[PDB]
């Protein structure tokens, strides 16, 4: 709850080179997740009555918010938790192939990882402009992939977010330029199943 | 859960004469609540795995229902729920003033009882087409005064709605029709202040 | 321009009897489209750089005009234009089939009459709430059949409308009650397809 | 109109520096910009009848293209217009203050360029995500101050824009990576006032 913390990386960040640059990773973690806390904890200062509550239950309730920070949270609430998520998947030495009961789920509903890496892939390469990539469960327990807006969070609508991919250019402008599809192709290098399969297990 | 049935009026068409005239309650109840129940229950049938949610459950989670019925869900579960909560709220013989702990919240948060029927009123009037005014409650203590169009229902955007009006013009065009003004000032004669109260405390 | 004017109703109250009620045309008429009027007037009084411009203007270019009057214009001016065109294309007296440039082109891009009642019924009915359905012009010489909420105009997009048909529950109300599709079967019988044609030919 | 070509940028890559780098500005144009002018030529290509109309055109008239291609003319209409703006208003060899009429409107509508400039940076700074922040001219005279998501271009609401600048990240992340404010104080060291000035005159 209030105050929010930015988490550490909780590893180096020249952990993921030659996929994702060390320079991005810094500046990334803590200068945009930095600004996000930061704007987050100064919009919450105001409203005593709202620090007891965590970041996903603002969000879901962001139409019941003092509307002069409506906004604020949503921007920055939906920055910090999507980026929080992000840091933990991006965690080095775990499995690179679904397992698990994801796995399973994945291989009944969508045929099996290609299938959805597909899926995901066509998601991420479609949201034009900022947004974020996600494969999400919903609590009938269907998976569904789909892209949100700047730092929405599908959690406002109602769905728990297992895998997210950041499609923001300052997420892969320093070392791949215009060329989003090379960074999907290098993020599959990365993403740790193992930590996915501890979101679905908990979803 | 499915399949979804029209409730009772609990009260003769004729009860709530000469404030809404018997032949609007039986059209009211009859012909439109009927047509929402029965457009509800056809988009349900083809989805089993469905069939044991609550329509509260639904409207939280619209998003992840399958597009070919989002919208048929949103707007006959809407008027489902909507009509449900409107007819127990006009059950004749409670308290014509707030009462009870809804009462202490509303003397508190609004000022008193005279503030808070200004507020709907402005609320109701300023629904332009067709829609719904509310007294709602938040998960964080805080009662808002708010209007949604057509059979939007507030638990859409994590609201528990303790007071709907009908602002629809099938809900007075009969007896006032375009005074939508006079068919609000006698809306107060008619409200169940009791059951506002039972739906507070449930809250 | 401003001032905005009732515009004349043209024939009796009572010549689209038993199609539509004559308490109807002379409440529509009079109250609602009155009221219209008097709020666009409101709106704009304070605005004297905005006096001598058509509605049609004002309606193409809503984000232009001064933030507090938007919805007012929107709203009210969308309700004058909408209904001054409803009135004149119910004058009694004209072809009960499209006839001239309008039916060419009809024939030509739907394939007949036949097919464009069924398409302009299955728009009007499918406008859940309060709104209207048309068929309209765009600039590049195709017709289209469409629905717009509330009193929105489809002069906001770009189109030009040739034919529009109030769907809000006060334009059948007294005499269909919830029936909209009789309404709708008993519209055709009173549209005026040679005023659809000269919309069409000025545009 | 179509076939859509890429504008000669018109000056070297590097004339911009130190404020924009060069290698900013030959990917900003080579690739993006080719980009947007690619994808518009391929979603025209089948739809003949859309062949001699000019893009600002085609964006005024979003809601008459097929449906197919409403979001690919949007998206990349929009980023070729607003580009081919960007191109022309950094322009070298120009005043660095606004000159003739357009400085008479800002003195007398804004106070001066100092109000401009405070406004303008104030709309690029609260562009939350990707975006556009914009001077721009209306039909009745006034000027206004707004921002755009994604490559949304004012002309889609009426607007004739007179001045763009360019927020997406791709636009400063090679120089200022998260700075998005150092970047606002560089840009007005190469924006083209006699440049604004035609835009302003022709419209
Ligand atoms: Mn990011
Ligand atoms: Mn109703
Ligand atoms: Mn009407
Ligand atoms: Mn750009």
């Amino acid at each position: 709850p209030y105050p929010f913390k930015l988490p550490d990386l909780g590893y180096p960040y020249e952990a993921l080179e030659p996929h994702i640059d060390a320079k991005t990773m810094e500046i990334h973690h803590q200068k945009h997740h930095g600004a996000y806390v930061t704007n987050l904890n100064a919009a919450l200062e105001k409203y005593p009555y709202l620090h007891g509550v965590e970041v996903e239950v603002l969000l879901r309730h962001l139409a019941a918010l003092p509307q002069d920070i409506q906004t604020a949270v949503r921007n920055n609430g939906g920055g910090h938790l999507n980026h929080s998520l992000f840091w933990r998947l991006l965690t080095p030495g775990g499995a690179k192939e679904p397992v698990g009961e994801l796995k399973k789920a994945i291989d009944e509903q969508f045929g099996g990882f290609q299938a959805l890496k597909e899926k995901l892939t066509q998601a991420a390469m479609g949201r034009f402009g900022s947004g974020w990539a996600w494969l999400v469960k919903d609590p009938f327990g269907k998976l569904h992939v789909l892209s949100t807006p700047n730092q929405d969070n599908p959690v406002m609508e109602g769905f728990t977010p297992i895998v997210g991919i950041d499609v923001w250019e300052h997420a892969y402008y320093l070392k791949y330029q215009n060329r989003r599809a090379d960074y999907l192709q290098a993020i599959w290098n990365v993403l740790n199943w193992d930590v996915a399969e501890e979101f679905f297990k908990k979803a």
